[PDB]
């Protein structure tokens, strides 16, 4: 169920931004999706999420290895 898997993944890509980087990004939706193989499955996403209420595009890179309870995300920034 790939796009299920996909948009979980934005929205743990927004949550870890925002834990990080001590911000409050809303998620709204995905809107492109790459999905490589590496040494674990390799994310890049590009998502709308709202910035103090105006929506805005972000790219996002998240690492994933569905062998354990193991998600990372590598890169977040504003397209």
């Amino acid at each position: 169920e790939n796009s299920l898997e996909i948009e979980e993944l934005a929205r743990f890509a927004v949550d870890e931004h925002n834990k990080k980087e001590n911000a409050l990004l809303e998620f709204v939706r995905v809107v492109k999706a790459k999905e490589q193989v590496v040494a674990g499955t390799m994310y890049y996403l590009t998502l709308e999420a709202k910035d103090g209420g105006k929506k805005k595009l972000y790219e996002a890179k998240v690492w994933v290895k569905p062998w354990e309870n193991f998600k990372e995300l590598q890169e977040f920034k504003p397209v």
